[PDB]
This record gives structure tokens, C-alpha cells and sequence, in this order.
């Protein structure tokens, strides 16, 4: 009946150590999710259009010409990295563990209370109401995870939580032509509607079962399974010049200090190695033959444009370009006391060394006459096009069989957990936003609604929208992520790198006066790995 | 369901009979437990500062300054001998009984009620509202008894009670230099924050297991069992005078009154029996020899400090040095239809004679003159320091390997029954609060909470705090904790003090015309026994 | 056979992951080991008296006189932290682990080569001479830590080392009036021979039984297996302001900063709670009655006299006094590089607050009014003895029944692993220079020598030195030690304090230009343990 109570609450990560140094990290989470009803019962197909500021020349990368349609459901998503673990549990992880696999996931809602509200206010119980709750098992409608746009669950056990309310992209053919300050013309700025082949109209009545939970009953999913390959919770320092063996120092130095280098012994072209520029007897520390390119150049700050408008093309790893700037708000790690709609934000600066500094990349002809004259290279002072602000290196891509690159690093406490693989034929070889890609299906969207209650006075053959009486939900979620990780082992000498509390960083980890509360940003990868 | 009550309230006590003398006492106790919800659902860090009070000169010893985490959760304790025995119970241990044994606790929640408040007011079930109920199995939490600040469950069956709002100690670093009135100028009083070495955030969510009771339910706890060394209800009389053999006397008195002493025969330096002084010939009932010393000098009054600023430094055995002072309210022994916040107060002069008389005391040269000259002897009379008011008794500290003590006697009704021991190395060889200290562990600290009744109008990105509908409830505790005791035996010819009736404590014991009540101290070591 | 093998290098550590969270951590050590003949065979009363320096009045602590037994043999030690882990092996050590006990320790001698010397320098091997090996299994020998004197086996596996001469203390008595500058006269310093009832001489010769070993053949000591209780590798920061209920607080604080704080409500007078004060009804932070006392003063810099002449007394735990300082030279850490003969130093500050600040103690009268006047309370600034220097702190202490203590914390790299508990009828609580304290039997010191090589000439009837050929053997030592350490768990929210590398500390673990090394010390108990 009413008064029982359907589960238990549980933030407990529990470290369960096993045979050969892994451990299973069952990370429990629980929340108060509250849910007020829809705006409307119905399906909006609503387009949004700022001609207003792309029509602006130079404004060309603030386009958000989208069409979504609306639905009259919101989603529970719990992927983020501070849904699950607390600071000193991800100190934990990142300080101890070395590789990290991802091995289950399982969600409950449970404690659903409905209440409606009347008349000054009074708030009395919808026993006979009920939380309507869909769990997309087959992953029949279109994936969307919450963390890109901030609104995941909240990181806090003790704060309640809402949902997203849920939207997707319909299609949708969009041009827009670029220009620069001053072109003095029109650009072609137009929306140009949908394509009829290209039109999808997902419903979640239509698609998934729906368990219309009253109070004293419980919806629990299954327990998924994941098959992920591992992330890596350690970076690599090792560009190409640190690649392989050094050369032989004939001449070392005799006395301590930072001025006494020491010395090659043989000149540059009387040296012996292995060198693809064949036309060369130079063997510089630059030219030599190493077995791959670590990282890849990109043309940084490039918008294709698809039918569906320009977008800003990814880049696998910066140096700037390529570092996330993750946004954020108070559910999400900013200081709970802080007033104001301006978010948090990092960039996420990360420890591998993969990446590139364009202004030291170079092009020069294949005679290569070493004390090269200005017409013989070219420089990234050098414009291209006549554009002094623009260079080679924008334009640049290095991207070959010789690449060799990381998946990218965790970003705790806002970053995806995962993400699931595109349905392509030919797929891509890493996801920009999470550490782990599922690798033919991923877990079921948890899509939850408050069912209509009805007035007295409703009439369907009436145009208007229905009257509703204002009932709102809150629910517990209680859910268990298991990840199974390998602990670590010092094979070198000195000390590695850890995350650590300090004078400096000290009050970010405890709350204020008045409870204010904040989550900041650590590092996942923090123990240099041998490349090679 | 909703209907059906849950449990049944029970205060007796059973003394139940075993074989060889021992008598197992099954202490049972139960309590309405009336619990507001919080002020703030946010763990809050709040430091207190009386830099004004102690900033004057000589108020040294009120420094109040401290760091804590204010908790929305409250804790029911029922740590203290009041919440199980009644002065009747109470009577029949300590007149009869030798020695007590804790056996097992443990604690039920039952008939939990719901209640919510609409302003006149109007007050309505919520039947679907939970009492979060969480128990510290695995003591994880820092351990808080409540009797200190006379914060446990009402001793009163009848009275309802409350629960003690829930903090713990946060890190802080403290100096306070002290000074007497008239000092040249002021010391240095200040506040250095906190260390981030010693940060320690808890909070129950993350830590133990939380269960969402609503009305219809139960929480219970397994059958916690100690294994505590038995505390003695008998009294030590012998100091170092009464151990061993007295001198023979050679003239007996020969008639009656106090006038007629009888007398050692021979000169004090023609005695015989082992002094431990190996110069000097008198063996005197001062100087023979013992075999160790009951109680020590310890010097009295002495305030030291630590990182956290100054405090007491504690002391076995009193005599008002020592003797502890209990202040208390009118849940747990003032007279209940007394007005005005001023605590009822007694100080517990115990029976034994573990104590030291500093006025007494004398150190005195290795030459051992007899009638000692000023220059020769060190008295409580002179100064230390050229301090009037500081003899060397205070200064003095007499602990060593001869040293034997007893351990402090049950305080009825506001002492602590048990106390959990250190987690240091060493550890000490009694606690000072209560008589029997858990070994290894202690039982699970049970924490109650009301779960956040939301309105329709909540937004965690809003920086104000959340609306919550005002809830309060009532929740029944059952108690039962088990001793197993010794019937005592007379040894004696002559009959030992007891607690009795009389015409003077005569209405302590029963209600007043309005149904006041009180429970005055009553003295739990009351029978003698032989140290010797 | 000669040329065969009979050993190999093992520098490695296996960190080895048992069930229910253990770690089985083997440090395997192994050393190349050269030791010249002894400057002479015979044993050798010698007595230091250093009468030159302490007889100028005031250099009392410059006592140096003692006599002992110079030995031919030579003591090879492993019991020092460095000798065993390297920085990166001790950084997963604390970091990741919580308490280490300590399991089993065995040694090996293999690869003895000897050599001599002829006169320009000629090397050649000496394939008939012999390397004696004793191994005192039973300890009848005195124990005697190198790590006091830090003349250890070398903490670098890559080179070689030497080890100790061995000599030990003989009995002497001494007597040594102490005297400040302008005392009137030479004080009573004298050397007063040996007390018969206390000569002690040990041979190697009697007590163990030798092995001899050529070329050929090894020493293997045999697993000895320890049974010491645990180390704990974190500390504990509550000291006795912060242990129990923190009062309750009706102030609290709406704003943030730290200039805002919360206020206790009630007057300090009309406040509930329990005192050891039977006068006082001021109930505050400093006079609440804690369960006992962390820590405890004592008389820092107090030198006491024994018959052998004075020592320091020592001090358990320190804030300055206590902390303990060590001295130590190329081998054991200071930079191998450096010119000159001053050891490296450091203090080694321990993070545990159970030290005393004695400039924060106060005595005042036991009838304890407030603003105390100056002849009712004696503070660190007065005078004792009439000295304005020394103070009553000086002279103080506060141990007694209800301290408690943490065990002297590991020192890496040049602290004692083990030591063997006392022989005394009654015990110390803890030894303040190992960790670990063998309980019964202690593992076995190996004593080894050079056997002689003596020439033709020899005669035991010349009055002269016998003649030797000069010879001296390299031996490669190899060591196991076992311990077993429990890994950590996350209980607090926020991250703690860990060992890392950072910009300041870099290149103290690389080595440098030409070839230089240094171990820095390391700070073991890191992560915050609560108490109570």
C-alpha cells in the first residue's frame, strides 16, 4: 500500500580488491529527483532562427539555427563523472588505479510521491496519481546525452535534482554563407525547411513501454552490461624526438650546474643513423628516423558546412585549440551560494603531451639547403592567401598511417562517462567527449512524466489545452555503476605526479558559512606511461 | 499497510535470576521522539570565535573558539543510565549487586507519523513523507555521546522527547598566550584557520546506508554485544596508612571513651620493620614501607595546550578538585515546573578514597632531620614563582610505576554508560566519562532525519535556499539494553551503607500537585571492599 | 669450483595483491660489500674522556666520555628504510596503504671475492684465503642499530658501500657536576674506572660459530619472522578540544567569509554539560570533560644523571623538542657529489598533533575566579628558581592514567625499521627511533672478517704486532624483506594529503650532470585517522 516504503537510498563507492591488483568500484548513487509537469501534453516542432545575429556579417560562427521537436517528457541521466564519486573517491581512483574498465550499470526509481497543488498554496497527496516512466532498452530513439549541455543529475547527495526536459533534433536544411566585416553585401542567410526523405517524428508512446507508477511501487531496470575497451588513467610525455635511442654522448661534462651541457662529439654530416630525407647526409636530433608520428596537425578553427548548417570540425588533442571548456552551474559544481546566470567554467588543460605548437612547424623545399633563404620555406609569420592573420598551419593535416594517438582523458567532476557508437559503416576510431564508446548497444534512456490529471471540465473535441490540476513528483533514483580497475605499480625511481589537498585548494572540499557548496575540476591522468 | 501499528512500548525491567549467583538485568526503554525537520538541508562549516571574552585578560579559560560541521541530520542517543533504570531499578543494583556487566543494545524505530503544517494552523498526515533513518554499523562517523552536553533521550517515560541536532569537530589551529588582569599589553590571541593535512568532511549520505521508512515500517537494529570488563559497584577505603600488617600494641586501653587511645610500646627508632629509607632509623606508620601507592598526585587545575588552544588536563580521582560537575535540563532530572533556563547542577563526591588531600602534602631533604627546619622543607604554604596563590602541590605530579587506581564510578542519571576507545597506539588506562570503554567496537550511532518535502515552485540552478513544505514527525524508540550482575555477599559482621527513603529525599521520588518530576543523583559505589 | 656463481642481483620490489584488500609488499635489496682487514686483530679497551671541552663550566651536554670494546669484526646492517625502498616505492606506500605490519627478514653473502696488494699498486687474487661469516642467531651479542649513528648499509643499489666496525659499550662510572658560566669553581668531573659487578666482554670468537667462506661457497641466514603489532601510516589531528559533542549553536551564520562566525547561545554560565571543576559552574571549551588526554607535556630539555654520566631524557611526541633530527652523510642521502665533511641534516616534523605547546599551559588557583589575579595563576613568562629563562613548563609533567599516544612515525629514508625490546622486568609503551619493536627475539646481527693472511715471520712470542699480507674482499650482500599493508578507503569527502613531485622538489630524485644523487626525506603518515 501507501506506507511502505519501495528501496533504500545508498551513496556508498565500495572498493572490493580481488586476485592480480583489480578492484571492483561499485559506485552506488542516490537522488531526490523532483518533476513538475509539462508545458503542454503535446508534440511541438519548434525552429529556432537567429537571423538577428548571423545576419551581422563576421557573426557567422554564432549560428544556432536548429529545429527540435519538443516532447511533453523529461530524461533522468546520471552520465557524468560526479553523479558517482565524491573528490577523495576520485583522488582515490586517479592516485591508485592505472587502467580503469567499465562493467555494469543498473537504475531504480523508487519513493514516488505525487502531490498536487491548490488554492496562499496548499499541497495535499495524489494517492491515486501516477509518475509515467519508459526505459528505451532497445535505444529505439535518438540518443542525447545530458552532460554536453550541463544537465545531467546533480553531483550533491544532499541537494534534490530535476531531470532535462527532453528534445531532439529534427531535421532541417540550413546555408549560410560566410563573410567578414566590411564585404558590404548580403550573404545568403536562409532556412530552407526539412527534407521529406529525411524526416523522422519519434514518440516515446509509440516506441517503448510505459510503467504508470502510482506511490507504492518501484521500477527498477536491468543490469547492463558493458564491453568497452580500457581507459587509461596514465599519460604519455614522449613526442617524436623522444622516440628511440639517443645519441652517444662522446663528451660529458666534467662539473655540476645548468651551463655545463653536454656534447656530441661528431659532426652532423659525418654522423651514422637512418634518415627518410635521402637527398640529406645531415642526422640532426629532428631528421632522424623515428618509427611514427605521435599526435597529428589539424586545421585549427575550420567550419565545414553539412546541409545542417557550419560546425566547428573536432580536433583529437591540443597543445588553445582542442582543450574542452567545460560550462557549468550550481547543480553542477559552482558555489551553491553564488547569485547570478553567468556559469562556472575550465578548460581543461590536459597532461599529454600529443599535441601540437603550430608556431614552431615549418614547410621547405626538398633541396633543403640547410641555411635556408626566405623563398626556400615556409613560415607561420608567412600568410596565406593574403590574410596576415591566417597561416599555414590553419590549413594544415598531418593526419596519416604513421598517426598515433590517446583516447581522451576522463574530466571529472562534469564530463560523460560514455557515449555510444555511431551506427555508420565505417566508424570513428575515438569519441571527443567520453573515455569509453559502447560498442554495439548502450544503456536505455530513463524517460519519466507525471500522467495528466484531468478537470472535470475537459472536452477533447475542444481546441484549447487541456486543464490540468498542477500535480508535480519526487522520486528517488538510486543507481550502481561497477567499474573494475587495475591498481598501479612505481617502476621507476622517483615519485610520480598525485592530486592532493594543499593550502591552496583547501576550502574548494568543504562547504561554507551558509553551505556553500563546490565540485572542481582534477585531473585524471596523472602517472607518465613508457610510449616506447 | 497504513493501519497497522508496528511495535509496542516497553520500560520495564526484568531481573532475571541465573544459576551461581549472577543476575541477568534486561533494561528496556521507549520513547516518543518528536523531530523538526531542518533548519537548512545543507551541511553547513561554522566557526566560533569569542575572541571579545577572551581577549580581556585572565578569561583564559573561557575560550570557546572551535570549528564544526552543522548537520541536517539529529542522532538518538540513549547513552546514559537515566533513559533505562528508574531511582526504584536503580536501588536494586547498587544495594544488591557487586559487580556489572554490559551484555548486548539494541534499538528499534517504530509507528513512525508523518505531519505536515498549513497556516490558525491546520495539521494533516503526509502519508507518503519518510523519516530517513541511518545507522553507523561500522562507527565511520566521528563518535558524539550525548550526555556530555545533556543531549540523550529524556530519562522520563512518559515525556516525550527530542533528538540532538547532529555536528562533529571540524580542523582548526588556535593560539591564545595567557595573561593575567594587569598585564602590560595584550597577548597574542588568534585564529591561524585550518591545516588541509587534518581535513575531514563526513557526511552520512556518502558514508552508511539510509533507509526511507514512511509510516508503515520498521528499522531495526542486530544485537550489538559488548565485551567490556566488569565496573565495580563496591568502594576502596585503604589509602597507603591501611595496607598491610599495623604495629602490635603493647598497652591496650583499659576503659572506655575516646580519651583512652592505646600506644605503641617501643621508641620510633628502636621499631622494627622495613622503611624505605635507607638513612634514616625511624619507622613510623609515614614511613614503613607498602606495597604501592593508591592514587597520585596530579597537579590540579592545569590548563594545556595543543594546536587547538588550551584545555583541562584531566584527573582520575578527586578528593573540589577532580569531582565531576554535572549541569543539566529539564529532560533529564530539573524539576520539570521550574521556569528559567538555569541548569539544575550536582557535583559527584564519591565514596572512595582513591583521592589526596594537597594541603597535607610536604617534600622534605634526603637528610631527614627530624624536627625539620624552614630551610629544610617544602610546604604548601610557600610560593612557587613568588606566587602567593600557587603552592607546589599544584605544580606536582606523583604518577609512576606504583601507581593503582579504580575506575569511575557510574553517575545516575546523567553519566555515560559506555565510550568508544581510542584509535591510538597506546591507549589510556581509563576513560574519565564513563565506566566501561568498547575494546575494539562500539554501538552503530543511529541518525534520523525528515526527507525533503519540496513544493511545486523548486529550481536547484536558484541560488535561495529551497522551499519545503513544513513537516514535522513522531517516530516511537524501543531501547533494550542487557547487564548481567553479581549478587553481593556479606563478608562483614557489620552492615554496609545504603540507598534508602527518608523524611528528608522523601518527595524527590514522587510527582508534585502540577506533575512536576525530578530524579535527583544517587551514589552507585556503596558498599566497601577490601583493596588489601 | 671457483669461477661458478653462486648468487644474483635483486634490487626489485613486488607489491603482491592478497584477498580482503592486503598487499604483501617484498623489498628485495642487494649490495656489493667491501671490507679491508682489521687495523688490528686483538680487541681493545678504550676509554674517551673529553675533560678538554667539558671541564670550561657550562658544557655539560658536551659529555662525551664512555669506554667500549673496539672489535675487529665489522657489522653488516640492513635496518634502515632506505636500504630496502626507493622514493617511488615509498610514495605507493603511503599513499595507498593505511597500516603495515611487518612479516619476515633473511640474508645472503655470495660472490665473496679476495684480493691483496703489493707494491706502483699490484692487485691479485687471493683464491686459498677466507672471509669469516657469524650470524648471532641467539643474540648473545649486544644489539646495536647502525641507523643511530647512520652508518648503515648504503641507500643506493648502483653503489657499493662498507660497513660499520663494530664496537660496544663497556661499563664505566662517571660523575659530572653540572655548572653554568661564572661558577665559582671546576666542578666535580671525574672518571671513576669500572664496576666489577658489571664487566661484560664479548667475543665473536666464543659466542657464534663461524663460518668460513673462499670463493666458492655462500652464507644464507634463514627467514627470520617477526610478530610485531602494526604501524599505522596516518595520524591523527584531534587532540582534546576537538574529541566529543561540539556545542550547540543557535548564532548561526547568514553571510559569507570567514569574518562572519556562528555564536553558542546561552551564557556561559547558564550552559548545560558535565566538568571535572566541583567549584566552577563556567562551562566552556576548555573545561568540559573529555573522555582522557592525547598527549602529554613533559620537561623539554631536562638532562638526568645516571651512574655513567647524564643523558637527554627522551620525549615521545613533539610539536623544537621532540622532533627528532637526523644527521647523515653521502651514503645515506646527502648529495654524493658534494665536497666537504658537514653532514646533510634535516628535523623531521611530524604531522601528528599530539605535541604540546608549552608557551599556552597555565596553573591557576584551585579556586578559580575569572579574571585571575597574578598571585593566583602561574604562567610560562614567570620565573622559577629565581631563573628567568627557565619556567615552570621547564619542570612539568602532565603523564599520568588517561594519556594516550601514537607510536614514533617511520623516518624514510634514514630511520630504523626494528628494534629489540628492552630485557627489563617491565617494558616502555614504545621505543622512540623504530616503528616496530621485536617482542621476544629480534632478528640476528651478522658479524664478518677478514680471516689472516699472515706471513712467514710470524711469531706469538714478539713482543711487536703480528704481520699480515695485506688483503681486502668484495662480497655481495642480498636482503628480502616481507611486509603486509592494508590499502586505504576513502571515507571522507574530501581528497588528503599525498606525496608528489612538483616544481619545487624535481630534481631531488633524478640524478644530475655528472652523476649525483640524493634521497630526500619523505613524510610517512599522511592521510588524516580520527580518534573518537
Amino acid at each position: 500500500g501507501v506506507g511502505i516504503s519501495t528501496g533504500t537510498f545508498n551513496n556508498q563507492t565500495e572498493f572490493k580488491f580481488l586476485e592480480n591488483g583489480w578492484v571492483e568500484i561499485t559506485a552506488n548513487s542516490s537522488r531526490l529527483v523532483h518533476l513538475n509537469m509539462p508545458e503542454s501534453e503535446n508534440y511541438r516542432r519548434v525552429v529556432v532562427n537567429n537571423m538577428d545575429k548571423t545576419a551581422v556579417n563576421g557573426n557567422m560562427a554564432l549560428d544556432d539555427i536548429h529545429a527540435q521537436i519538443v516532447t511533453p517528457w523529461s530524461l533522468v541521466d546520471a552520465n557524468a563523472w560526479g553523479v558517482w564519486f565524491n573528490p577523495g573517491d576520485w583522488q582515490l581512483i586517479v592516485n591508485t588505479m592505472s587502467e580503469l574498465h567499465l562493467v555494469s550499470f543498473e537504475q531504480e526509481i523508487f519513493n514516488v510521491v505525487l502531490k498536487t497543488v491548490s488554492e496562499t498554496k496548499v499541497y495535499n497527496n495524489d494517492l491515486t496519481a501516477s509518475l509515467m516512466v519508459a526505459l528505451d532498452s532497445n535505444n529505439t530513439m535518438p540518443f542525447t546525452p545530458a552532460a554536453m549541455r550541463s544537465e545531467t543529475l546533480g553531483f550533491y547527495p544532499w541537494k534534490p535534482t530535476i531531470p532535462t526536459p527532453w528534445r531532439y533534433y529534427f531535421q532541417w536544411d540550413r546555408t549560410l554563407i560566410p563573410s567578414h566585416t566590411g564585404t558590404s553585401g548580403t550573404p545568403t542567410n536562409i532556412y530552407h525547411g526539412t527534407d521529406p526523405d529525411d524526416v523522422q517524428f519519434y514518440t516515446i508512446e509509440n516506441s517503448v513501454p510505459v510503467h504508470l507508477l502510482r506511490t507504492g511501487d518501484e521500477f527498477a531496470t536491468g543490469t547492463f552490461f558493458f564491453d568497452c575497451k580500457p581507459c587509461r588513467l596514465t599519460h604519455t610525455w614522449q613526442t617524436n624526438r623522444a622516440l628511440g635511442l639517443p645519441p652517444f654522448l662522446n663528451s660529458l661534462p666534467q662539473s655540476e650546474g645548468a651551463t655545463n651541457f653536454g656534447d656530441i662529439g661528431v659532426q652532423q654530416d659525418k654522423r651514422r643513423g637512418v634518415t627518410q630525407m635521402g637527398n640529406t647526409n645531415y642526422i640532426t636530433e629532428a631528421t632522424i628516423m623515428r618509427p611514427a608520428e605521435v599526435g597529428y596537425s589539424a586545421p585549427y578553427y575550420s567550419f565545414e558546412a553539412s546541409t545542417q548548417g557550419p560546425f566547428k570540425t573536432p580536433i583529437a588533442a591540443g597543445r588553445a585549440d582542442g582543450n574542452p571548456r567545460y560550462a557549468f552551474g550550481r547543480q553542477h559544481g559552482q558555489k551553491t551560494t553564488t547569485t547570478g546566470e553567468t556559469p562556472e567554467r575550465f578548460t581543461y588543460i590536459a597532461h599529454q603531451d600529443t599535441g601540437r605548437y603550430p608556431e614552431g612547424d615549418w614547410i621547405q623545399n626538398i633541396n633543403f639547403n640547410l641555411p635556408v633563404t626566405n623563398d626556400n620555406v615556409l613560415l607561420p609569420t608567412d600568410p596565406i592567401g593574403g590574410k596576415t592573420g591566417i597561416n599555414y598551419t590553419n590549413i594544415f593535416n598531418t593526419y596519416g598511417p604513421l598517426t598515433a594517438l590517446n583516447n581522451v582523458p576522463p574530466v571529472y567532476p562534469n564530463g560523460q562517462i560514455w557515449d555510444k557508437e555511431f551506427d555508420t559503416d565505417l566508424k570513428p576510431r575515438l569519441h571527443v567527449n567520453a573515455p569509453f564508446v559502447c560498442q554495439n548497444n548502450c544503456p536505455g534512456q530513463l524517460f519519466v512524466k507525471v500522467a495528466p490529471n484531468l478537470t472535470n471540465e475537459y472536452d477533447p473535441d475542444a481546441s484549447a489545452n487541456m486543464s490540468r490540476i498542477v500535480t508535480y513528483s519526487d522520486f528517488w533514483w538510486k543507481g550502481k555503476l561497477v567499474f573494475k580497475a587495475k591498481l598501479r605499480a612505481s617502476h621507476t625511481w622517483n615519485p610520480i605526479q598525485q592530486m592532493s589537498i594543499n593550502v591552496d585548494n583547501q576550502f574548494n572540499y568543504v562547504p561554507s558559512n551558509i553551505g556553500g557548496m563546490k565540485i572542481v575540476y582534477e585531473k585524471s591522468q596523472l602517472a607518465p606511461r613508457k610510449l616506447y
